């Protein structure tokens, strides 16, 4: 309970650093962009908006952040790779013809020009150090594709009518690889506008009367994976684990638990043992859906293998029970 807070405290002490260091992030990244948008291919690179920085998967190194470039390209066609609900090989109906092989565009292709115009300066195309992850994601206007139609289950939470309003911005393909010219849905700026307007209510977290736990639940759950992540480092158990996998959970509980009561600041611990509980249960049946793709399970056994969920399991599950000493 109060230890809880007092490990969010030290994470806020630490995040007021980095408020110079923002600039100095931001600084290389306008200029690189400008930089690629002399090359005819990336004309329509950007930055993929609110916020230079995503502040990266660790939320104890603020060291390291993570950006995203956006490519603005003509209308795309998609082509599903062996029924893995995520992966497509892009096709087009002009300068991107250079990175053509026949109808499907070369992630390898465009990802070793991207490399070769910063280095003279695929999930992160080029790493800068103080580290930056800068990643290449193609945009696209069309409508989501149809493994998302079932998913972000937030019209009992957030509402039908914006989960209508979401599904209407673009969506993003990365060139990540399953096969070495696939690219990956993408879907960060959605998760963001989630997690910054969280609540039933819409002016939650904008009075003192309506401070939920919410966001201090998820900052938890990915302190809890990192320390372990950190602390078995050598044991090569939780390598897979990311903070997207904790992030994923954190919405499912959201879904779960729609009303702001249920977030309430005093209900900290429970709230955040109630994100735990979840993440086990995941971990124990071996089911984590991907909170856009409900067919695309990020705990299934071709991702990550079923010793290192129930290693992972084991630690929570201890760590729960001797009240967190990862966290002093
Ligand atoms: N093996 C994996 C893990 C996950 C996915 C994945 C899948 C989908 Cl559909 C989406 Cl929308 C995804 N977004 C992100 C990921 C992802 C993975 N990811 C990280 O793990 C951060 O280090 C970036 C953020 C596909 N393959
Ligand atoms: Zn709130």
């Amino acid at each position: 309970a109060s230890k809880l807070r007092a490990v969010l405290e030290k994470l806020k002490l630490s995040r007021d650093d980095i408020s110079t260091a923002a600039g100095m992030v931001k600084g290389v990244v306008d200029h690189l962009l400008l930089r690629l948008k002399c090359d005819s291919a990336f004309r329509g690179v950007g930055l993929l908006n609110t916020g230079s920085y995503y502040e990266h998967v660790k939320i104890s190194a603020p060291n390291e952040f993570d950006v995203m470039f956006k490519l603005e390209v003509p209308r795309i066609q998609l082509e599903e790779y062996s029924n893995t609900r995520a992966y497509y090989f892009v096709k087009f109906k002009n300068p991107l013809s250079q990175f053509l092989e026949g109808e499907i565009l070369s992630a390898s292709k465009m990802l070793s020009k991207f490399r070769k115009i910063i280095k003279e300066e695929g999930s992160p195309a080029v790493t800068l150090l103080i580290s930056v992850d800068i990643t290449l994601a193609l945009e696209s206007k069309s409508s989501w594709p149809a493994s998302t139609q079932e998913g972000l289950r937030i019209q009992n939470w957030l509402s039908a009518k914006v989960r209508k309003q979401l599904r209407l911005k673009p969506f993003y393909l990365v060139p990540k690889h399953a096969q070495e010219e696939t690219w990956r849905l993408s879907f960060s700026h959605i998760e963001k506008e989630i997690l910054n307007n969280h609540g039933k209510s819409k002016t939650c977290c904008e009075n003192k009367e309506e401070k939920c736990c919410r966001k201090d639940c998820l900052k938890l759950m990915k302190y809890l994976l990192e320390q372990l992540k950190e602390r078995f480092k050598d044991e090569e158990h939780l390598d897979k684990f990311s903070s997207y996998h904790v992030k994923t959970a954190f919405f499912h509980v959201c879904t779960q638990n729609p009303q702001d009561s249920q977030w309430d600041r005093k209900d900290l611990g429970l709230c955040f043992d109630n994100c735990v509980t979840y993440f086990l249960q995941c971990l124990r049946t071996e089911k984590l859906e991907n909170y856009f793709i409900p067919e695309f399970n990020l705990f299934s056994s071709n991702l990550i293998d079923k010793r290192s969920k129930e290693f992972l399991t084991k630690q929570i599950e201890y760590e729960r029970n001797n009240e967190f000493p990862v966290f002093d």
